[PDB]
């Protein structure tokens, strides 16, 4: 097993390739049940080969064919951010997660202070494995889903509030002036006070980061009614202000050097 | 072992079994935090030394010791009602959970021509368990949980909705005339023309079963704020029309002999 940057010709391997890395059986059923309250795999699933083309993807190889994808992007606060993690189905219950994130660590060792990762509240076996190797839980993201049913813009001020670290197309970075932070995602910030959110519109829905708000149930009410799947991802800080308790969260892992 | 009912000498036993049946490991941790993302578990635990007392409770022994329980109740369609699936924390894994339920279809044989449970969407193992007995779903109800911050009252009116099956003190039950079902538990139900909710306040919250409503939408938003857990298990047909999408459900299936 050889640890090898991704390439085009990896992709129609790549693209069969499952998040799914539970024991085969009962609880695959239920890894996919899970996975659907939630839109990390749509996303990665919708970038994935805009990745790899721009070599940001590693592969573990057995005898020149990929079976394992690590996504990795080093940010502006000079953390890289890691997802992606997909394994070929027939690999699932092996080992293959925890090798391609040991190869992954060794590979950013002195290019960087610190790694981050997301991985949902259910996910256990995924939970236990970053744990495992070191990882400790920084920040969560109760995640809340609408059906939208029947204009959202962004929204470029000055960020009067409080954070210093966001979620930000899927990445967890931090800024002590988050005007740069700001000025980069700018057509899909919603920044203005307290608030401070980040969207990303797709085929079929929407997903919104709220980082910070002074009236997040005010948010919510406002823009659930969009149209399509409209989720959610609200900092608990602010989660604990809202009327729903969700069943599950977006939790940020963090790796030091 | 041996199939036997439940006498009050096991109860200090029959407190210690959980619902947890799943092998020990990542996936008992996995449970837990999918148990608390419903209200089965403290109903439960809050009835069943009730139920071993009433004799409506019978166990699987080992050398006299109680190792698993099983609740049955004989509703007033004729049909019964199974729940309480509990196991001692030794026993995980096992295959008690069958055993004990193959001893009940035999057991129940010829004294009634069907069989209900109530199993949560994400419990795939006991989805499995039920599914592979013979069993199949008949109805869903979406759960709904709320964080109540801030005067509930039985409404006794006829039903002019259009169901006859429903879910009264967590057994789902029929009958041509709901006004026999009503007169029954008619200090917990609200009734009137569409609307048919069943209500369980406790210690620390409040259960609401929507069977039926004309706008479930309204009946939730003005109960949501009770004090307490608040939580709503409403049926899979009106669910549809809610602006919250849950991630998980109390689902119903159902054995014919």
């Amino acid at each position: 097993i050889v640890f090898d940057r991704g390439s085009p010709s990896d992709i129609d391997e790549i693209k069969t390739f499952t998040s799914n890395t539970w024991k085969v059986g009962y609880y695959t059923d239920l890894y996919s049940k899970l996975a659907d309250t939630g839109t990390m795999d749509d996303y990665v699933d919708k970038v994935i080969e805009r990745w790899v083309n721009d070599g940001s993807v590693y592969v573990l190889r057995v005898s020149g064919r990929p079976v394992a994808t690590i996504h990795m992007e080093k940010l502006p606060d000079g953390s890289v951010m890691l997802g992606g993690l997909r394994v070929h189905p027939e690999y699932r219950g092996s080992r293959l997660g925890m090798s391609i994130m040991q190869e992954t660590i060794q590979f950013l060792r002195g290019k960087t202070e610190r790694l981050r990762s997301a991985v949902y509240s259910w996910n256990e076996p995924s939970l236990r494995l970053v744990h495992r190797l070191g990882f400790h839980q920084v920040e969560e993201y109760p995640i809340y889903t609408f059906q939208g049913g029947s204009a959202l813009k962004p929204v470029n001020e000055r960020y009067a509030g409080r954070w210093r670290c966001f979620f930000i197309d899927w990445k967890y970075m931090c800024s002590d002036d988050p005007d740069i932070i700001h000025e980069e995602y700018s057509n899909n910030l919603i920044v203005d006070g307290s608030t401070f959110v980040y969207f990303d519109i797709y085929e079929g829905g929407i997903d919104l980061f709220v980082n910070d708000s002074d009236d997040a149930s005010s948010f919510i009410e406002k823009y659930r009614s969009m149209n399509g799947r409209i989720t959610f991802y609200v900092r608990k800080a602010l989660a604990n202000g809202l009327p729903y308790v969700p069943a599950s969260s977006l939790t940020v892992w963090e790796y030091r050097y």
